[PDB]
């Protein structure tokens, strides 16, 4: 078996290996890339996203979040507050003033150590979940808005032909900006591209061991737990490595660059923070290896999760049984 310990990989595929997306998630799955949850990949040399950044700060972002927190500093939740619109322009003033900016720090660990001390005593503003891309149109390898749709997985992998659709969405960050707990919406894989800025650490825990971080949520957040018996799925609680390290869960960490992709494979927990001002593009995926996952994932049905029209189909088809709860937990 390939990668039995679940490291994260890195890997840096040549311009030729570049051209076909799909045969290259094969490919680092054959060497055991998604045991670890998380994959990083490095563009080759010659590639680019777009031209340059420059002319991006009239883009908007209509419901900027405050992430308030409460708990304790390894194990607490954040609750988003709305904020008025603002564009990436002023966005970017505000990630960069003395309130919110990045602190002196030596190193990214150190700013990791500072990041888990002090995070719930700050309210930082996160832009999410922003329809749209960065790429330019001309970019042909590896252009989240140009991917193979989930619907057409699913239709050529099951036969079924079903509404909905598939497009990335924006991320604006900012120091302590902080993504929760979870896994992906119906258990699919994910892609982040860091388009600039500054980085972003992430933490996963490897598929095989997804059960083992869901039991200790439960113990940690039993109020949540009593609500839902897949409150990950609202998104809110985060959990500290050192926290993890206590409760013997197998994890691992790594710190996401601008100009790289990461990859989050099925069933894949993962979470992390942003360093300071940045921009990242992200959208959902499926192979023939997620249909089964798919058919297996947890589901929310109290109302708190909340998601995407395209969702349903997936839930009808593949879940027919839980369908009618779910649903109605989405109305
Ligand atoms: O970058 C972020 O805030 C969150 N992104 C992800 O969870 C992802 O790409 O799956
Ligand atoms: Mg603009
Ligand atoms: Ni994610
Ligand atoms: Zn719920």
């Amino acid at each position: 078996a390939q990668n039995p310990n679940c490291n994260i990989m890195i890997f840096h595929p040549t311009k030729e290996e570049f051209n076909d997306f799909d045969k290259y998630i094969a490919y680092m799955e054959s060497q055991g890339a998604h045991r670890a949850g998380l994959a990083k990949i490095i563009p080759p040399k010659e590639w680019k996203a777009r031209e340059t950044y420059d002319n991006i700060s009239e883009i908007l972002i209509a419901t900027p979040l405050q992430q308030v927190a409460s708990g304790r500093a390894g194990v607490f939740t954040q609750y988003h507050k709305k904020k008025k619109a603002m564009t990436v322009g002023e966005y970017r003033h505000l990630a960069n003033s003395k309130k919110y900016q990045t602190p002196p720090h030596q190193n990214f660990e150190d700013l990791e150590r500072k990041y888990w001390k002090n995070r719930i005593y700050n309210s930082p503003i996160y832009g999410a979940d922003i329809s749209g891309s960065l790429f330019d149109e001309n970019t042909k390898q590896w252009n989240l808005g140009h991917l193979g749709t989930i619907q057409d997985l699913l239709e050529k992998e099951c036969g079924v032909v079903i509404e909905g659709v598939n497009t990335p969405y924006l991320y604006f960050g900012m120091w302590k900006t902080t993504f929760a707990w979870h896994t992906e919406d119906m258990d699919l894989y994910s892609i982040n591209y860091l388009h600039l800025g500054e980085p972003k650490t992430w933490y996963v825990v490897p598929p095989e061991h997804g059960q083992r971080l869901e039991r200790l949520a439960r113990e940690l957040f039993p109020g949540s737990s009593r609500g839902c018996g897949a409150f990950l799925r609202h998104k809110v609680a985060l959990i500290s490595p050192t926290v993890l390290k206590e409760n013997g869960i197998p994890f691992n960490r790594i710190t996401q660059e601008a100009g790289e992709f990461m990859v989050t494979f099925p069933y894949g927990y993962h979470a992390g923070f942003n360093h300071g001002f940045n921009c990242a593009e992200a959208i959902n995926f499926a192979t023939p290896r997620w249909i089964d996952y798919g058919k297996m994932a947890s589901q929310c049905s109290c109302g708190e999760a909340r998601v995407t029209f395209s969702m349903d189909a997936f839930v009808r088809i593949l879940q027919p049984e839980r369908y009618d709860l779910w649903k109605r937990g989405q109305d």
